[PDB]
């Protein structure tokens, strides 16, 4: 195995590909990335056994096919210290591999290709294609809304449904749910399937900023998506999303409507003066007015009011202000609507100029 | 106590007495502060016991004269969360201080400010006046030498020595030294002290870089620093301090000249295969060339050559590169000069073009 590479296109490639790794690892191969010289092409790949990243870097000086394992951050780390534009010059050596740059010189210990691990081929199902920035779309309005380690396996995942000539994502953790849907321009099976959340987060980290399309192909088992010259591969989480659909307020009448920095920000300070554990706020909703009241177990207490849009009865509900300020962060619009029930019923929140987005907060004892 | 103010001439009295973000303060008191109407002014004060800041508001709206103690971060994050523009009304009431701003208002825990911390009278024995930026290049050039946080040394902050018309600063964790000088235009007596490490770090907090004179007064057990509108005491430590002149090499008969980003880089670069727990690398000087190379446990190896101006015998030494780098890093200069005795003997370090600084590193074994 031989090549020869400018550093730049290396560097991102080998930025990307550290992403499934850790700290230290599980063990040593895993902290470890799959260089591949086949074809004109080396390849890079990293793995967690659940997802995979994979870089194709075109090579125009000479080289030499094979492959084998180095340690990816100080492989990484050694390409980002060379000087902008150095020549990287790699050759496998058995237990090393040998890198040289100018009068820069390193040796890596090598585990063998033929030990990393290698995903299974799969057969997929349903493949389309979608705008990069659809794609951020989908994952940024949901993702805050994932379970951070829950008991339950399938609320550590972001729910991804084709049906139709919509794309949709839905991500809960017991507590709250988000749900974002786009148009394709292409008519699709009907498919749900779990993207674990570490696959959700290479997802993400893959998307660049141009309009090379993201390709998408979707398995009974497994998701593949190609932008440019990365491919990221991941399993599914085996497991049934529970019905959200069914969730979703029925008939939510009370409507509010308000500037969303204005509430974000009342509530905000009103944060300041809440439980430090429970994050209880209060919200009184009167005619066109909004009242939101935080106090803690010291009795301090803050009060915000503010004009907004409201017509239906007076209620009072309580809501954890976490999970209020994280929606309307991630909401990212003018106005929003909330539709609200009675005190003891969820509240649905959407941006007030689209249906493109809901979010459920569940109210809570105060 | 009432007053009225714009929330822009809170902000940053605020931001400077409050902040130490976090970390949990241990006694409760400490972790509020002292608000305090009198003679047309509002006074905020923030203290650790050890040390205090004091800011000034000029209050031009009716006020009212008076005390008392509030949660510093809820106050300060109140005041930063309020919109620009702002103006906050303020009221005493007995166990509680209002808080008003537009329909936003609030209600604090308040403690009695007589049962907020002293510090006593004490008499000052030097002072001078100088640019608030001459204070911060002494600190910034030295600050990275001092032991930190136990490393449990047994000197814990930075020499501040007065001897002619300059101001030095000093600082050594027992392995590598800094010193620094700057004239200050006056005259002044030979005195030594020694300011904390949280007293050095507090200090270097409050300096602007605008141009703005730093009024600094030193008594026996105590310093204070005034500049604009704020005015910082600290405690000073007792003790000896070594003394600089004898730890700088005697007769050094070695002497290299490098490019100080070259050096840094390539410094930067062995390091990546260096022992991870303790990060040095071997220097090998020659005739016009420096060698640099590190190794692992693993058994993975690094070398870097370099151009360099080398004159003096032939010589192995062994540096731990942290901190070789925080000087390179501290210099931020074209090219720098290292002067070198022998294997086991400290290195000077200085750039090449200027005297204002120099620094003492002690070899490692390898
Ligand atoms: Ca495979
Ligand atoms: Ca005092
Ligand atoms: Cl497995």
């Amino acid at each position: 195995m031989k090549f020869t590479v400018e550093r730049e296109h290396l560097l991102k490639p080998l930025q990307q590909v550290s992403g499934p790794l850790g700290g230290r690892p599980t063990l040593p191969i895993l902290g470890n990335l799959l260089l591949q010289v086949a074809d004109g092409t080396l390849s890079l790949t990293g793995t967690d056994l659940e997802m995979e990243m994979v870089a194709r870097v075109a090579l125009v000086q000479p080289h030499e096919p094979g492959a084998t394992t180095v340690p990816a951050r100080k492989f990484f780390d050694i390409c980002r210290g060379l000087p902008e534009g150095a020549e990287i010059a790699v050759q496998l050596e058995g237990e090393r591999m040998l890198v040289r740059s100018g009068r820069s010189r390193f040796s890596l210990s090598t585990l063998p290709a033929a030990d990393f691990p290698n995903l299974d081929d799969w057969q997929s199902e349903v493949e389309f294609t979608l705008p990069q920035a659809t794609m951020k779309r989908l994952i940024e309005a949901t993702q805050f809304s994932m379970a951070a380690a829950a008991a339950a396996y399938y609320l550590n995942g972001m729910l991804f449904e084709t049906e139709g000539e919509e794309l949709r994502t839905v991500a809960t953790d017991g507590h709250r749910l988000a749900v974002c849907s786009m148009p394709i321009g292409q008519s699709l099976p009907s498919h749900s399937v779990i993207v674990p959340r570490k696959g959700v987060i290479e997802l993400m980290r893959m998307l660049d900023g141009g309009d090379n399309p993201l390709r998408v192909q979707i398995g009974s088992n497994n998701i593949r998506a190609h932008v440019g010259d990365f491919i990221f591969t991941s399993k599914l989480v085996d497991g049934r999303f529970p019905d959200y659909r069914r969730v979703l307020p029925k008939n939510p009448d009370k409507h509010l409507e308000a500037g969303c920095d204005l509430l974000k920000q009342a509530f905000a300070r009103a944060a300041i003066l809440s439980n430090e554990k429970f994050r209880g706020v209060r919200l009184y909703v009167s005619e066109n007015q909004l009242k939101i009241t935080a106090n803690n177990p010291e009795q301090e207490e803050a009060e915000e009011i503010l004009d907004v849009t409201y017509s239906g009865a007076e209620m009072e509900i309580g809501f954890n202000v976490s999970y209020v300020l994280d929606v309307l962060n991630a909401l990212k619009c003018e106005n929003v609507r909330m539709m609200l029930t009675d005190s003891v019923s969820s509240v649905q929140i959407e941006d007030a100029a689209s249906q493109s987005a809901a979010y459920v907060v569940m109210p809570m004892r105060l």
